[PDB]
């Protein structure tokens, strides 16, 4: 109302307010120590409480943008430490605010955050939970300055749930370590996803983005009328566009206003939002973004009537090409929550190509009579890819599925570095476990959701240091062609076997003494090097060498004086292996 900071403090509650202020400041003042940020937070919090006590107390009617900038410009070492950023303080609002957005550091050169020992974590968590939690919130925020602050706070609350539970349990390490792995992977995916949607808006443009949203919103809210979906898609593009411009408060206000619109209109949208729409502002937009798909209307026609049979198909199309194509996308996607959005975009684009050709024909109805037959192969290709891979994740388990991928992908693009081949192949196997566990109807969307970040990881890595033309081609293909292109890659014909290196296939007794993870990575590193040396080896021959090594490790980890039969019984492996292939 009169005091933005008082209204924020009253909507958020003191605990959330303090945490969000810490995140916000940590993301701009990335090189100031924890101590100094605790101080900014306590000052902003005591100021906010004076505004809550009296909205017309001094400085309480200042904009939150103004107060944020004022406190940044108050920092004593700002020019010494952040240089150019201090020059933003010479400008007036709103130009000061825009100058700060430009001058955050993407890659602050901070050491990797090392996971301490369970004992050390659980003790620190016990002795001062808030300093432990807030210090890690600070460490993560300074390192991820574009991470949406409310989403970083939702992660913090899950970390705190994981410590509260696990620091009291019998086997602390057995409880905690898997939860921290899941959270790390979920957090990294959310950080990659957030960056990619903004890069993609810029790369592929606003039209592609609105198509993507029509498809997603129609799957989620299949009972909403097209005009409601189109209104939601218009507001969603504005939210996403503001959010990518990088102003946290503008992004939060835009999200909150859309959340409120959706909650005020549940009857026109979904029967699934009641619980989300009872949450406080902080959790409401988060909650909606995760909501389950509504059930579609039971009694939906064939799309044939409006999109093939109707004699007004070309007239309807020519009148507003993107609205008609959007209506097609809406009707297709509301019927297929089991499809990837990109599959729905391939279908939409196939229909566009066909109406473009055939609406420029004397008997349009004849030219486009059988358009629906072109959808058959497009739909099956990813359905088959999922069946074949999710039934291999069955036969094998996660680890041996990663191994099957390792051999498949090393043979397709053997020029890729071993660490990239091991990383992507491990990650693609963990996409198996996230998504092959889901029923049929959720498999292709789960797969899409996780492949988009996995293949972006692989591409970004790749275009910073290229190695393969065919990878570059798939990475610079259209949105809809990227995955099909990767899946179309054939075993590399032109690749020359890599010259045998004796070191690479030398193992010691330490291998018996590594975590499960490090031992899998050492083995997977060797496997890739095996395929790189002998790319001609077949399934039968590689299984034979793998089973030989498998039998070697088990024998040479049981034996007395292990490190010798590793040297000795291990040179027998490497000779027997070379000949055999
Ligand atoms: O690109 C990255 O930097 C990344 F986001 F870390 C990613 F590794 F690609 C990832 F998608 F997060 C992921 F961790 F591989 C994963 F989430 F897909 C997973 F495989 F671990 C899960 F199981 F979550 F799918
Ligand atoms: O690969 C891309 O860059 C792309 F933009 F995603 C696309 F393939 F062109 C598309 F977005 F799907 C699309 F074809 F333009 C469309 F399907 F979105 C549309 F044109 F049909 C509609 F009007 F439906 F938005
Ligand atoms: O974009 C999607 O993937 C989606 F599924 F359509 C959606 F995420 F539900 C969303 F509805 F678009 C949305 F962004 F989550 C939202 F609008 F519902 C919101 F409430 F989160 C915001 F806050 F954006 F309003
Ligand atoms: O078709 C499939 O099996 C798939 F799983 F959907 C796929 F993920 F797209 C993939 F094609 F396997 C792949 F992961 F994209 C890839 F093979 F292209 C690669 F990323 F692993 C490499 F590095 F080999 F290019
Ligand atoms: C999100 C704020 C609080 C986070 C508390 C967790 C700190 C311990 C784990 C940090 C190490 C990096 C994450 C990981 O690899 O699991
Ligand atoms: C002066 C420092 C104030 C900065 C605090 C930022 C507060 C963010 C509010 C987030 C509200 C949630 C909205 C949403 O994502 O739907
Ligand atoms: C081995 C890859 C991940 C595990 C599940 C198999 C995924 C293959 C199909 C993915 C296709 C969805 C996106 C698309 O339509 O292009
Ligand atoms: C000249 C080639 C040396 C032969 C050594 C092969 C090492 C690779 C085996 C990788 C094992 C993965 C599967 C398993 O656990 O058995």
């Amino acid at each position: 109302h009169k005091s933005e900071v008082a209204h924020r403090f009253k909507d958020l509650g003191e605990e959330n307010f303090k945490a969000l202020v810490l995140i916000a400041f940590a993301q701009y003042l990335q090189q100031c120590p924890f101590e100094d940020h605790v101080k900014l937070v306590n000052e902003v919090t005591e100021f906010a409480k004076t505004c809550v006590a009296d909205e017309s107390a001094e400085n309480c009617d200042k904009s939150l943008h103004t107060l944020f900038g004022d406190k940044l410009c108050t920092v004593a070492t700002l020019r010494e430490t952040y240089g150019e950023m201090a020059d933003c303080c010479a400008k007036q609002e709103p130009e000061r605010n825009e100058c700060f957005l430009q001058h955050k550091d993407d890659n602050p050169n901070l050491p990797r955050l090392v996971r301490p020992e369970v004992d050390v974590m659980c003790t620190a968590f016990h002795d001062n939970e808030e300093t432990f939690l807030k210090k890690y919130l600070y460490e993560i925020a300074r390192r991820h300055p574009y991470f949406y602050a409310p989403e970083l706070l939702f992660f913090a609350k899950r970390y705190k749930a994981a410590f509260t539970e696990c620091c009291q349990a019998a086997d602390k390490a057995a409880c905690l370590l898997p939860k921290l792995d899941e959270l790390r992977d979920e957090g990294k995916a959310s950080s990659a996803k957030q960056r990619l949607k903004c890069a993609s808006l810029q790369k592929f443009g606003e039209r592609a983005f609105k198509a993507w949203a029509v498809a997603r919103l129609s799957q989620r809210f299949p009972k909403a009328e097209f005009a409601e979906v189109s209104k939601l898609v218009t507001d969603l593009t504005k939210v996403h566009t503001e959010c990518c411009h990088g102003d946290l408060l503008e992004c939060a206000d835009d999200r909150a206003d859309l959340a409120k619109y959706i909650c005020e209109n549940q009857d026109s949208i979904s029967s699934k939002l009641k619980e989300c729409c009872e949450k406080p502002l902080l959790e409401k937009s988060h909650c909606i973004a995760e909501v389950e798909n509504d059930e579609m209307p039971a009694d939906l026609p064939s799309l044939a009537a409006d999109f093939v049979e109707s004699k007004d198909v070309c007239k309807n199309y020519a009148e507003a090409k993107d609205v008609f194509l959007g209506m097609f996308l809406y009707e297709y996607a509301r019927r297929h929550p089991d499809y990837s959005v990109v599959l729905l975009l391939r279908l939409a684009k196939t229909y566009e190509t066909t109406l473009e050709k055939c609406c420029a024909a004397a008997d349009p109805h004849e030219c486009y009579a059988k358009v629906f037959d072109e959808f058959k192969p497009l739909v099956e290709e990813p359905q088959n890819l999922i069946k074949q891979n999710c039934e291999l994740f069955e036969q094998l388990g996660e680890y041996k599925f990663q191994n099957a991928l390792l051999v498949r992908y090393t043979k397709k693009v053997p020029q890729v570095s071993t660490p990239t081949l091991v990383e992507v192949s491990r990650n693609l196997g963990k996409v198996g476990s996230k998504c092959c566990k889901h029923p049929e109807a959720k498999r292709m969307p789960c797969a899409e959701d996780y492949l988009s970040v996995v293949l972006n990881q692989l591409c970004v890595l790749h275009e910073k240091t290229p190695v393969s033309d065919r990878v570059t081609k798939c990475c610079t293909e259209s949105l809809v062609n990227r995955r099909p292109c990767f899946s179309a890659l054939e075993v590399d014909e032109t690749y020359v076997p890599k010259e045998f290196n004796a070191e690479t296939f030398t193992f010691h007794a330490d291998i018996c003494t590594l975590s499960e993870k490090e031992r899998q990575i050492k083995k997977q590193t060797a496997l890739v090097e095996l395929v790189k040396h002998k790319p001609k080896a077949t399934k039968e021959q590689l299984k034979a060498v793998m089973d030989d090594f498998a039998a070697f490790v088990e024998k040479c980890c049981k034996a007395d004086d292990k490190e010798t039969c590793f040297a000795e019984e291990g040179k027998k492996l490497v000779a027997a292996s070379q000949a055999a292939l």
